[PDB]
């Protein structure tokens, strides 16, 4: 008996990939048990389920949130915990058929593993992106469909991007704000460093886009003059024609937006067993 007694909440979708964990939660129960945690779990029934209990959560004094799920689950007990005083450290359960986030942090991809991760207390801070009055984890896109694989559907659009102090105005094919990058890359992003990832492809022609396709298909997209690359904390993006927003996998409405890195924001367990090249910080 290593410590004293904790609070655990599960939040769980249990229609998730395989959708294992269900038959699995009496063992987790008994796991987490053992390691000290008084441990209760709450499963999702629609879209939304899982931010409103973490909302509740919030008032209950846990030390940890479980979520188990996809991405969204994870996006979604994000959005009910973000910029609240005395959020609980952040337990991932990969129970998603991809598991961007997950995969970002090295996560195992089996239950007890990922259990034991979260029982050894190690954690790490990473960034969090906030869109108006939302919350993201992985990455926003933008663009407009015609009348990277979706490049040659998206029309040219006029937009306004405004970038800390920098301004990009004209037309565009796209845009990318990456939080994290294996959903795939730039060749430096960090999930640490407060910094969205910034991707623009201008509006180009057809030779310009058989040369950024081939470029992309070997991870060189970033080379081509139409291809902005840059780091940002703060990117306001407006246009006069209207766009479809995708935010995390999933729709997410449409402009104008407003989107601010929230540096080094949600502690979340990771393993303390492998070097994350994308983290500036593996003191953990």
């Amino acid at each position: 008996s290593h410590m004293m007694r904790k609070r655990a909440r599960i939040i769980y979708n249990p229609t998730s990939g395989k959708e294992q964990f269900k038959r699995e939660l009496p063992d987790a129960l008994i796991k987490l048990e053992k390691a000290g945690y008084e441990t209760s779990a709450y499963a999702t029934e629609k879209i939304g389920d899982a931010t409103l209990e973490a909302e509740r959560a919030m008032h209950e004094n846990y030390d940890v949130l479980i979520a188990a799920g996809g991405d969204g689950t994870l996006n979604e007990v994000v959005n009910g915990i973000a910029e609240k005083p005395n959020r609980p450290k952040l337990g991932v359960i990969p129970m998603g058929t991809v598991n961007d986030f997950g995969r970002a942090l090295h996560i195992p991809n089996d239950i007890m593993g990922a259990l034991d991760v979260i029982i050894e207390g190690h954690s790490t801070k990473v960034d969090i992106g906030k869109m108006n009055n939302r919350y993201f984890i992985n990455l926003a896109a933008g663009g407009q469909l015609t009348q990277f694989e979706m490049l040659p559907q998206m029309k040219a659009v006029d937009l306004r991007i405004e970038y800390d102090g920098n301004v990009f105005q004209g037309e565009a094919l796209l845009f990318f704000l990456g939080l994290t990058n294996s959903m795939k890359l730039v060749p430096d992003a960090k999930l640490d460093d407060g910094y969205f990832t910034l991707i623009i492809v201008e509006k180009s022609n057809l030779a310009e886009l058989g040369h950024i396709m081939t470029l992309a298909s070997r991870g060189e997209h970033t080379k081509h003059p139409k291809v902005i690359y840059e780091k940002a904390k703060a990117i306001n993006i407006s246009s006069f024609t209207d766009l479809q927003l995708n935010v995390d996998g999933e729709y997410g409405g449409k402009l104008p937006a407003n989107f601010l890195n929230l540096e080094r924001h949600i502690d979340v367990f990771a393993p303390n067993d492998i070097v994350n090249e994308e983290l500036i910080n593996n003191d953990h």
